[PDB]
């Protein structure tokens, strides 16, 4: 089980995001500390993919095309898997240090949305996902967003790609399919969801200054370069069924 091993190995230790929780609930302190989570995570989330098997098959430049695109998906699939095992059906549990209950939800303007990821966190229960399954899937999340133009070599993006559904089809197997039908429709559920958080940080960092809120700088540079390139539709999800 040498793919298994590979994925168990590299799965990222647990991120604080340095939320001094004796300030009050505001909108600026709230959003400020995802956006320094989400800068850390983002470190993580390199290593990680870079220690993936065949990663290195990808053309240089489209390795980093991958993880900037994906890495929303990412985080949030990862988050909500945190979130299963460390509190209870009404709360995100974001890092160790900063857990949202229905109050936050609501300060941090982002209600809506954390509905989706608490649903989402939901369905990995009620399907009974497997850390095993959970794992191949995280996988299969940074290989599911791609320019239409295509990538620098698109020929190795989808024989990596096939790679990793053949390894989520192999875990599963050990009704098979039907297992296999659920786990892509668990999959397709992820894109609608860093779909609107996308949008939502990318208003967010346009009005930043006038709302108070803090992106560190390689979290300011990707939702200004890459995130609008998802929003205007130059990049786009790699969906099993169709939509
Ligand atoms: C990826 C993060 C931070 C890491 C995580 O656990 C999931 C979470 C989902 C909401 C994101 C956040 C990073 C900062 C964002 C993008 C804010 O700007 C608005 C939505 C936030």
């Amino acid at each position: 089980p040498i793919f298994l091993n590979v994925l168990e190995a590299i799965e990222p230790g647990v991120v604080c995001a340095g939320h001094d929780n004796n300030q009050p609930d505001s909108f600026a302190a709230l959003l400020s500390s995802l956006n320094e989570l989400g800068e850390r995570q983002l470190v993580h989330v390199v290593k990680w993919a870079k220690a993936l098997p065949g990663f290195r098959n990808l053309h240089v430049d489209d390795q980093m095309a991958v993880i900037q695109y994906s890495w929303m998906g990412l985080m949030v699939f990862a988050m909500g898997w945190r979130s299963l095992t460390n509190v209870n059906s009404r709360m995100l549990y974001f890092a160790p240090d900063l857990v949202f209950n229905e109050y936050r939800m609501h300060k941090s303007r982002m209600y809506s949305q954390c509905v989706r990821m608490r649903h989402l966190s939901q369905e990995f229960g009620w399907l009974q996902i497997t850390p095993q399954e959970f794992l191949c899937m995280k996988a299969l999340l940074l290989f599911s967003i791609i320019p239409v133009d295509g990538l620098k070599n698109q020929k190795f993006f989808d024989e990596l790609r096939m790679n990793y559904i053949k390894e989520l089809d192999r875990i599963i197997a050990c009704s098979c399919s039907r297992r296999f039908y659920q786990l892509t429709k668990l999959l397709d559920s992820v894109q609608p969801i860093a779909r609107e958080l996308h949008q939502f940080t990318f208003d967010l960092l346009i009005k930043s200054h006038m709302v108070s809120v803090d992106f560190p700088e390689m979290m300011a540079e990707i939702i200004s370069v890459q995130v609008p390139k998802i929003l205007s539709g130059k990049v786009k999800p790699i969906y099993f069924h169709t939509q």
